[PDB]
């Protein structure tokens, strides 16, 4: 009638549907050890389970954002899976007016999901099937704070994976991190525009996947953090899947950092340029966006002040980007013995004086991320870029 | 080494920080639940035992600490009530704190609710501070909230250098909410005193002196903390709103609540003349906040479209107003390059504005008090 089903250990009420799968999957909350989990049912005539890569990820340390299947086990015309039960997917998270994200935030959000997949990515795992119904949110712990665990992987197909609409193009053979990646910068995008998809309306979705028409009218060209994520994501979406970013290498993009990280890579750079010759490759680089980045004369759209202090000592060209890098990186080094009006159009420190800069100067950090490469390796520089 | 008194019970090693006056706090056990315990000196404090059965005969008030029981040994006093993790001063002061959670203003609101709540019963608090204002722990589903506490108690003169109403040197609500708009001001400033620095500040307070040197004026949402701010800590008694007073203040207002206004007044104003005091009265600051002339100051799609039908000023702030009431209430028919300009609504539509037109929403407030009394306004006004 409504008796529960046990298929000892996995239980379950099957009135407690959570929701339904695809292909007649059906998903409730059950039991486990005595803990609660979600048991999912799948008709083993729809879906295929790949059990040896999860004996692989178990015998591998946990991640913290890659979900944990407890046991599996088999009744004669299904197949059930018990996992860690969530409270909700990204689609309640970015789509539900009033959802309580509580602490975590879209781009540590992302952080978190680009992480796991590359945790996957480094066990020769492809996820195959991202998107926001697979991409869950936790219920609090005791101390409060949720985080974000990717799902529904290892799980493929039988008689093609992947979901109208997240689907990389190039498929449509074993696939490569590179789909997962596609995937992967729908879902940035989809998250940041609060909703939008790039490509970019349910039902043309697909077909524009395979024009490679993309959308991204939410990212202005004026805004810092709009530029420094169209940058990443027009990457990660791209139609070549040989263009498409690493798993880590997304990881190390600017796009994640800091206040404190981005400032501080500011800085890091003028401190090579000085002692290199103009003419250099790596200045003359630096400047060949130039004007544009600058705005013709950077001192011409900073504050009063600003450039009265800096007019006291000159040495600042204006039309140059270096000089601005400069001029950031001792406007901030001398901070503590500074004119206090000027201390004071800008501060405090990292997260004021940066947003001054960047607010002004939208193209500066990613065309000063771009232009220095070349310094891929020095020792240094493994922080900001990867080198391998 | 356990120390018992019960039903109270605590290890005089968990302390959680001392209070004044010798004061010290424990993290003790009641029931079989885990509570903190205050000693302090009967001789230095006293515990009012009537206005907290007062408050307990009384519906609780989520933003109101609980008392749960009080005990004297020979020499001490004891006091529980409900564990919680940390005060406003580490949510405001410390980088990596966890908010997690929630916001400040609803903070500052569930404060001021609580506080209503005691001038309610005529009961005052006297030494309102962040060590006074206390964050749950994280619930059973993770949800964190603000209360205020050590109430009821006092000293055998009351409140802390820094936060004492300026009369009380040389008592009635006025005085908890002058220390609640420098709370305010702490909160929203991320850390400064309105006063403003530890020594300074009493002095300054008897003096006068503010800063609020945090309130731009070319921000909608800084104009309207600062108005009402200014006005909690105001150095007149008889011009400190009433605590349920401030509840009703724009500060509070949702995005959607302030569009719901705006266009309330637009369908008030019309239909009537110009002679009447209400419009005149409306376009008294006039051209500063609409800029002179507001058309020149909007996006490029909406004037274009709003030239179709115009009738429109640009010197006014009635017809500014109309405006918004209509592109919002038409905004199904709009063509579409304009409907992406403003949208979705409220949020994006009623920020359009604001964010180019900051003193708007303030002026209009404040002209409108006129239609204090209307059934109409009474959702946006007070009595
Ligand atoms: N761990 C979980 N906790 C709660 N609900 C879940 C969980 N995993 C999946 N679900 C629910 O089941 C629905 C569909 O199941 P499934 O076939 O696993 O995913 P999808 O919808 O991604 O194809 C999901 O949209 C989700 O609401
Ligand atoms: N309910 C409570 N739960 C946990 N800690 C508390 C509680 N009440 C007070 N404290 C701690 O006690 C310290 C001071 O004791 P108190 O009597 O409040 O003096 P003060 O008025 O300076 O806070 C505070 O810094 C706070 O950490
Ligand atoms: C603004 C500024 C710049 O640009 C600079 O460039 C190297 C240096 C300084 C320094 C060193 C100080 C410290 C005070 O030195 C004063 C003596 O100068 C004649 C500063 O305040 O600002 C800059
Ligand atoms: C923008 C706009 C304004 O300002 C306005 O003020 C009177 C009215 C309208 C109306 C009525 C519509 C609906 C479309 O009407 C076209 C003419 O037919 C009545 C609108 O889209 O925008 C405004
Ligand atoms: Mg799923
Ligand atoms: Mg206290």
């Amino acid at each position: 009638e409504t008796r529960m089903v046990i298929v000892g250990k996995i239980s379950f009420c099957p009135k407690d549907v959570l929701g339904h799968g695809a292909e007649g999957t059906i998903v409730y909350k059950g039991m486990f050890d005595n803990r609660d989990v979600a048991v999912k049912r799948i008709l083993p005539e729809c879906f295929s389970f790949a059990d040896r890569e999860v004996q692989l990820l178990r015998e591998s340390d946990e991640h913290p954002n890659v979900i944990r299947y407890f046991c599996t086990e088999k009744d004669r015309q299904f197949q059930y899976i018990a996992i860690e039960l969530c409270a909700a997917t990204l689609q309640e998270y970015v789509e539900q007016k009033d959802f309580a994200h509580l602490g975590l935030e879209p781009i540590t959000l992302l952080h978190q999901t680009t992480s796991g997949l590359a945790h996957l990515h480094s066990l020769n795992i492809v996820h195959r099937d991202l998107k926001p119904h697979n991409i869950l949110l936790s219920m609090p712990n005791a101390h409060g704070r949720i985080k974000a665990m990717i799902s529904d992987f290892g799980l493929c197909k039988k008689l093609v994976p992947g979901t109208e609409g997240w689907i990389a193009p190039e498929m449509l053979d074993n696939p490569t991190y590179t789909v997962d990646i596609f995937s992967a910068g729908c879902v940035f995008y989809y998250v940041i525009s609060e909703g939008y998809h790039p490509f970019g309306k349910s039902l043309q979705r697909q077909a524009n996947i395979l024009l490679g028409a993309c959308n991204l009218d939410c990212f202005h060209s004026d805004k810092h953090e709009d530029v420094i994520a169209r940058e990443l994501i027009e990457k990660m979406i791209a139609m070549d899947p040989q263009q498409r970013p690493s798993a880590k290498h997304v990881l190390k993009h600017p796009f994640f950092w800091s206040l404190e990280k981005q400032l501080q890579f500011f800085q890091d750079v003028s401190d090579r340029i000085e002692k290199e010759a103009l003419d250099g490759p790596i200045v003359r680089q630096l400047e060949r966006g130039g004007r544009a980045v600058v705005k013709m004369d950077w001192r011409e759209n900073i504050t009063v002040p600003l450039q009265t202090d800096l007019r006291k000592f000159r040495t600042y060209k204006g039309g140059s980007v270096r000089d601005l890098l400069r001029a950031m990186r001792n406007k901030k080094h001398h901070y503590r013995e500074l004119p206090v009006e000027v201390q004071e159009t800008l501060g405090s420190i990292p997260d004021d004086f940066v947003r001054y800069f960047t607010s002004r100067f939208p193209h500066l950090l990613s065309h000063t991320y771009q232009a220095m490469e070349l310094c891929r390796h020095e020792r240094l520089f493994q922080t900001y870029y990867w080198h391998e």
